[PDB]
């Protein structure tokens, strides 16, 4: 059974009074500001539940759509045909090439 | 000059031959079993590019949409008066409450 | 004692009350999303029990035999008179050419 | 861009005529050693190709499918109604239950 | 004081129930097979005690004698005047041609 | 093709020279030094050869018996129903009282 883990975001006030009450206040100043930094604490996935003083969190709908959408992601290329990267003898070559031609980049392996 | 990383998601029998070959061939035999392997090669991070059997990923842009969201979500919670969890002398007993009363859950703090 | 480690599988917002609770929730939203999140986790080895909801897991007995057939396997080569390799002073030439013959992928050795 | 290793399972003598010649040789006086040391490899993880001497290997289908059988079972336990772990805050005693209810097993949670 | 580590090797529905109850069991269908579990138990180290069903040990003590005949060895070179290749400046290149000169293997160092 | 690791276990001076030479030297000032240094090595893992000067070596033979034959056991104990440790209702204890039953000796599970 695990810690539940929570953090705060208020205020810079008010998360200095939660960090000296032993809980992990972060401050924030506008909204937009506060989003931010969620992504960055359901990035760093200790937590259960982040609190944030309403004013700082006006629309939590909204702030959930854009955290998903901060993921960095590779770039993802469907291939016809992988299987024909045997029939010759420079694999390797064969996918740089392949790659090269699907997305313009000389992609640097 | 950061490595380029590449993977190869294929068929089983083609993903051992690319990794025969010194590539990182990951072999899966469904959409569902190529979904779950895209999870593993961000969560772990160095990937500039996957390239994928495309009977295997026919649509990178949903691929790419359970990516950003697959994400379990703390519960996010708009509160509205942390700062009056200052007025008594137990903060850590008052948040505890403000859940529960709220969410009905209790937490486990 | 050793510890016995539970997981917990569900909807989404039931999850989030696993993890309130202290227990190790994940939420799933359809049967493909719940065994690609099986897949995901039944190759992190610490899990004994895992507990599903009966929605996202019509067939458990055919759930286990997906994630079976979905382990990554080295290519396993039976050789006859593999000591013969050392008749000569290329034991590892000896070799990638008996790939070859044999599987008629050139191994990087 | 990897490693491409390859692991050789011979007699233990021949084993280490091989690992002189620069080569990952183990060895082995019986089958069943040979397929601990097949899935202690796989497990291990990084091997794109294991020769194994032929007397060594019985049935190779078999044992591929001993490797596809051998990620080691974490009990599935499909559940009616997990949302009602919030009737009454004990999650966690409900949930020892429960599993002992079904799968006539006490947990040690 | 340290506890004492024990396993226990069951048939395999047995082995889950041990588990579940928080003991290290694991699973076999066989003498060999469990001795292939023995022998990885032995190699692995830690435990003081390996109660085993005696139908997976139907000989126990041929199970002994076979545990101290797995473990792999380097080859072992007594030699001679070891010394002696301090005289002549190439010393690794001395030792290549001594240990070919004794077992026939020129070694890769 | 891996790189091939040997060691050279000789007098204390003689190894100070194989260090300086960019060899793996290891000091013994006795058969039983030059013995325990072998086991160290055996139990790294990695070590194709191991050149040992005569002098230390008294009985090569004797020293090949012990690396095999050496190592301290765990006891091996048969038993006769395991499963009817979980028709009781805690096996943990169920299986202290087994073990001190059979052996003798309350073991410090
Ligand atoms: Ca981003
Ligand atoms: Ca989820
Ligand atoms: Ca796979
Ligand atoms: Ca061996």
């Amino acid at each position: 059974m695990v810690p539940v883990r929570m953090a705060v975001i208020a205020d810079p006030e008010t998360a200095q009074g939660f960090r000296l009450a032993g809980l992990e206040g972060y401050g924030a100043s506008s909204a937009e500001e506060a989003q931010s930094l969620l992504e960055t604490l359901v990035e760093r996935g200790g937590y259960a539940l982040v609190a944030v003083d309403e004013a700082l969190l006006p629309d939590p709908e909204r702030a959930v759509e854009r955290l998903m959408r901060g993921r960095d992601l590779p770039v993802l290329l469907p291939i016809a045909g992988l299987k024909e990267a045997f029939q010759g003898h420079d694999v390797e070559g064969y996918m740089r090439e392949l790659v090269r031609k699907t997305i313009g980049f000389d992609i640097k392996l």
